[PDB]
Order: C-alpha cells, then sequence, then structure tokens
C-alpha cells in the first residue's frame, strides 16, 4: 500500500487523504491513518513522545519516520525514541509539524515507505 498524502494542517486540525476523519493529531502510514491521542500512552509534552506513541507505525513498515513535535516545538522527544527508531532501521526526521507535514509529502510525493506523528497544537 501507499503512504497518504496528509491534505491540510491548520492549528488543531488535520487531513489525511481518503480518510473520513478530521484529525487533531494523527499517526499515518501506508496505507492508513489514526487519531493520536496521548491518553492512550499518557504522554505529555515532557517527556514526550514514547516508543509507545510511534510503535504501531514502525510495525506498518516504513522507511522513514517523521515526527512532528507541535507548532513551536514544545512537545519534547527523547533520544532513547530515536535510538529506538534507529535499531528499527528507520531514518527519523523530528521537525515543527509545518515543516513536518511538508517533508512527510515529499517522500510521499517521491514514493517512499513513509510514516509519521504529528501534533498540530503547542
Amino acid at each position: 500500500s501507499t503512504s497518504p498524502e496528509i491534505a491540510s494542517l491548520s492549528w488543531g486540525q488535520m487531513k489525511v487523504k481518503g480518510s473520513n476523519t478530521t484529525y487533531k493529531d494523527c499517526k499515518v502510514w501506508p496505507g492508513g491513518s489514526r487519531t493520536w491521542d496521548w491518553r492512550e500512552t499518557g504522554t505529555e509534552h515532557s517527556p514526550g513522545v514514547q516508543p509507545a506513541d510511534v510503535k504501531e507505525v514502525v510495525e506498518k513498515g516504513v522507511q522513514t519516520l517523521v515526527i512532528g513535535r507541535g507548532m513551536s516545538e514544545a512537545l519534547k522527544v527523547p533520544s532513547s525514541t530515536v535510538e529506538y527508531l534507529k535499531k528499527h532501521g528507520i531514518d527519523v526526521r523530528v521537525l515543527q509539524t509545518e515543516q513536518a507535514v511538508k517533508e512527510y509529502n515529499a517522500l510521499v510525493a517521491q514514493g517512499v515507505r513513509v510514516g509519521g506523528v504529528f501534533h498540530s497544537t503547542c
């Protein structure tokens, strides 16, 4: 399957191509996407994105994983998380979300198996 393009991003709102649902935060992978909800993992801005947050993207099979860490990058990303993805042979991009969605879609556009997790507020 193909990584869907992210169709729109604005404050606290995201749309994935071929999704029925307007998300706030989301996970996106080859073949689909889901709402990202910190309550499922107990993720806060600190210590931030956990392996548990990205696990379900990893297990879909991606070469590259983009983390959109928010509009002003207030959401931290522990290095143990990034190293977790690297052990799994994944190219990781950590960026402010606008720049994340932009990178993500360029990877989609060059037919890379790309996934990601995006935070659309602070």
